[PDB]
């Protein structure tokens, strides 16, 4: 077809591969669940999917790459956290100019990761979109002239958690606006789009999301987390996604690998708390690092049984269809 | 014999691995002088040595790791420095809780590190410890509600040294106190207890333990170190165990060795405090980050003169034995 | 000729090594232009660089490496910025102790990063400078009793920017400053003799000095950097470090690769900035971080198109006979 049908698809495709989904139609839902959120953002984040995308194809990266979408999943998130910490409000249109420069930061650190990563087998988990938005939150801070970002300052006082007043709707509303948190959406709809977007893929990838959002809503009640982070979503986001990456993709979905990846979602969730502490000393957030430490962790642990499986990198396509392949690869 | 005894001999090499030994009568010795310190830190320790075990043996780790005690020197650190810089004071039951959990990742790290460093055939040195208590106490911090830590700030003025006060007594005294802060242990006598259990393996241990804690308490003279630092032997556990990483263990026991060893120690000791200065802004400790970067950093050192000679893996024991194999070897 | 003068031939080679300039000549202009700036920041700058070549020279490294000048550049710089963050002033002579000290890890550290960035054919670029210089800063701060150093905080206010008062002429003399403040050095002259020194070897690394330190000028515009900052030289070192390591010497010389060059300058700037923010919290400054960081992920770059090469390491020498040899080879 049209090479403009064949970019838009690459970058649906790219939209989708956040929560590990390679369906253009997911990538449709997302978007869908992002102007439903806030059209700013959805913006922000369709420039940057679109400039990482131009990024990529510019540098001559692998095609099929670029077709699958792993070099947009890396655009979006970047543009969504340009526009979620930016303290001039929405449409402030200049925060456009930043969005392309950094895009491009993306397939840049996506190839250069990959050779240092390409050694132990190890995929890339949107570390590039940390280092870039931490790189763009640093330089600007909450003090710059031009992008100023909202301000995060660490806790200097013990919190006040009124265990009566805690709301269980709430709480349990906490997993579908832990799912949409991954992208920095709050609001519960556009959490239940993300839902039906992964389960319109694969429900293997869904019920890892919901129980990695759960897994991460638990951990943070374990060790005091103010009730207004819960419901807000941010203590969900890495877990589900830690908890995507280990249950049933990049280890062959197994009983034994299920334990493993709710183990790890609870670490990530505790490593989210963790880097959230430090990080805001210097004022950024842990945009997604507890998850790529997590899962990178997870994923280099070498276990003797047979039933914990490490799938290599080129085969690697959604939980059924792995399970699959493992399966006619032993018979 | 009966499964039981076997998993206590694991637990008690374990435990005496912290200082690179394999002798079940040193961690009877360590275990007795964490009870001369404090029976609370020491039921931290072994509840975290047990569940680090346990842990390994669920991962179906290799038999011969967990019988050597590779897995369960991880685990009696992150105990006693859960209990160490506990808020609630002694005996406060609830911080077992987290001591179960976080000494859960001690194994996992060890595997997830190895993976990353057996392409250079380097060891890993206590990292599990550090990365699992800094998540821990980065998550909890001095505001928390369950389990708060104990309050480190960076330093905002110019101690007060008065020269003239300084007491030598006391700043010899800081050798063993350097020996027995290792553990997070303060009293002298442990310090004492923990030669002996090191001497009792191997008298080379023992003396580069000394000259580890000693030319940390030198190089923490030298740049004005508050004196009640060193008398506490705060500056001279990373420098001992990186003395007695890098004396005869992993590198054949020669007199070159000997003063890269002196050397490395100094490096720990600086580190030491630059590590204090730079992680109290978030209020954590330097939990032997120092000696792991120094030793790290000392041992892919590449020098052309035979003297320096790395030993592989596979054959280190310690360093009479080392000599001794790398003397037959030669021959 | 006798071994003093090979030594001086060596230390020469080294202290040019900073631009990646191999030329004793080169070395004889840039002690000149240390001269020309401050005497005690050249007098520490050189006993930085024979320190370190001795080290180098003891731990029997390679006799090729040192005579090129690889263990000297590193050196130089601890020194240098050992003396301009020193708070005691000019010929503060105790000051020459750590320098001594420090300046001995220097080899050390070049070798280890170098076990490490062997597996993926990556040069080191002033890595040990950075860790060598930023656990000494960590190490002392600015409230040590012996060796204080220059205060460094974060930014708590927004800064006022008339931008009608900005100053073109001094805008642009911020190229030469630019290039000077590679070793820390602010006066405009000694920037020209750094530029001829760059030109006397080979005009390309020249351009790409200035192009560099003109882009990161630029890039310090863009986000508001307080004109005295810009003015000081501060936003430009980094950015001439980077452009010079990409334009010509570590890629084939090529408009492509010239485009790259002056991408990494961009990247480099920009993570000046925010490496800049960041460290303020522990009052330390970016010392080359960022050009380390940015050279490092832009060499990682796997890209098709075979104008964009990479050279292996053995063959290095500058960007003309870069060029011809890349030439030759594809003949």
């Amino acid at each position: 077809k049209s090479p403009v049908f064949q970019f838009f698809d690459w970058v649906l495709r790219g939209t989708s591969q956040v929560m590990f989904v390679n369906n253009p139609l997911s990538g449709i839902l997302i978007i869908l669940g992002l102007f439903i959120q806030n059209p700013w953002w959805a913006i922000s984040g369709c420039l940057g999917t679109i400039m990482s995308t131009l990024t990529a194809l510019i540098l001559s990266q692998d095609k099929s790459a670029i077709a699958a979408g792993f070099h947009g999943y890396n655009g979006v998130l970047v543009g969504l956290l340009m526009a979620v910490f930016s303290d001039k409000g929405d449409y402030y249109w200049w925060l456009l100019l930043p969005v392309i420069i950094m895009s491009m930061s993306c397939p840049i650190l996506s190839s250069a990761l990959g050779t240092i990563f390409s050694k132990w087998d190890l995929p890339v988990f949107t570390l590039p979109f940390n280092i870039t938005v931490t790189l763009y939150l640093a330089a600007t801070g909450h003090y710059n002239l031009f992008f100023p970002t909202t301000l995060l300052q660490p806790a200097s006082a013990m919190p006040n958690i009124t265990w009566s007043e805690v709301q269980v709707p709430l709480l349990l509303r906490a997993i579908p606006v832990g799912i949409g948190q991954v992208y920095g959406c709050d609001n519960p709809w556009t959490g239940g789009i993300f839902l039906i977007a992964l389960f319109i893929s694969s429900p293997l990838i869904c019920l890892h999301a919901a129980i990695g959002s759960t897994m991460g809503m638990l951990a943070a009640l374990t060790i005091a987390t103010p009730f207004d982070s819960i419901y807000f979503g941010l203590c969900g986001f890495n877990s589900t996604l830690a908890c995507i990456a280990i249950g049933g993709m990049f280890y062959v979905i197994t009983w034994q690998t299920h334990l493993l990846a709710i183990a790890c979602a609870l670490f990530a969730a505790y490593l989210g708390a963790a880097l959230a502490n430090m990080l805001s000393v210097f004022g950024l957030p842990p945009c997604t690092w507890p998850f790529c430490l997590s899962a990178l962790t997870f994923l280099l642990l070498t276990t003797n049984n047979p039933a914990i499986y490490k799938l290599p990198l080129s085969k690697v396509t959604y939980p059924e269809a792995n399970r699959i392949y493992y399966l006619s690869q032993e018979r």
